[PDB]
């Protein structure tokens, strides 16, 4: 039993763990604290990029829209954008950097072009997510203060929203294909679910880390002959180091994925 295992793991950490799974092959859903709030951290980047793509689909934002990177605007962890001061970059390229490398300046550029955190929240409400909310830019959104509702989601809401983005009509076919490729090409989450993913499985994911010992991941996994499984794993309010948080996400991923060894 997964519930008992996660409650024991949670007791060791002295924090809160939230998990949600929706298997679209079996139509089975399961969660642990699935409707509780956890910080988004960098897992918001998928949602900012989906908002941007939906604006491109609707004719409200040019596919080739650009914006200028100014040195004074570059924030922490911007491995791609920190080479571009003085240059114009496509907003689409900023989303590629946010999704592949978790580039924070790139994510802020996308947020500034689409109407900010308020616009991402409005997009989420328009596609049926009543829980998730984005309120601040990077890096302030990593605060993850217990009880603070700013920049939060729930494990169930991320699973439901990712399924809406990938399988419903929130995005055009071109846009959902692009978002999926960016999530498959994620380069910064190898120590998490990817480290324990069984052979034959494909993965599209996005992770995050925050203050108060927070870590999280939103993923979609599938096989040639296995319909997508949507998973959320969030941890908060711990004293764990980043390395121990990575190990904990891989540990929870292993417990979920062991069910799929013969799937």
């Amino acid at each position: 039993k997964l519930n008992e295992d996660i409650s024991l793991i949670e007791k060791q950490t002295s924090g809160r763990i939230g998990v949600s799974v929706w298997d679209t092959q079996t139509d089975e859903r399961w969660d642990y604290r699935g409707d509780e709030r956890f910080p988004l951290m960098s897992t918001f980047k998928t949602l900012a990029c989906a908002t941007m793509l939906s604006d491109m689909d609707s004719g409200k934002l040019n596919k080739n829209a650009t914006a200028r990177i100014d040195e004074r605007n570059i924030v922490v962890w911007s491995p791609v954008m920190d080479k571009l001061a003085g240059q114009s970059t496509r907003i689409e390229h900023a989303c590629e950097a946010a999704m592949l490398m978790s580039d924070n300046t790139a994510a802020n550029l996308v947020l500034n072009e689409i109407g900010g955190p308020k616009a991402v929240t409005l997009f989420l409400r328009s596609i049926g997510d009543k829980a998730t909310r984005l309120d601040r830019l990077e890096p302030r959104l990593n605060e993850a203060k217990p009880g603070d509702k700013r920049d939060t989601t729930t494990p169930n809401a991320m699973v439901n929203t990712l399924h809406t983005l990938m399988e419903d009509n929130a995005l055009s076919y071109e846009s959902r294909t692009q978002l999926k490729i960016w999530m498959q090409d994620n380069k910064v989450s190898d120590s998490l679910m990817r480290s324990v993913l069984p052979k034959g499985w494909s993965i599209a994911d996005r992770s995050g880390a925050g203050n108060y010992g927070s870590r999280g991941i939103s993923a979609m996994i599938w096989k040639d002959n296995y319909k997508p499984v949507y998973i959320s794993i969030y941890v908060t309010d711990t004293d764990l180091s980043l390395q121990a948080r990575d190990q904990l996400i891989a540990q929870i991923s292993q417990l979920i994925l062991e069910h799929y060894k013969e799937s």
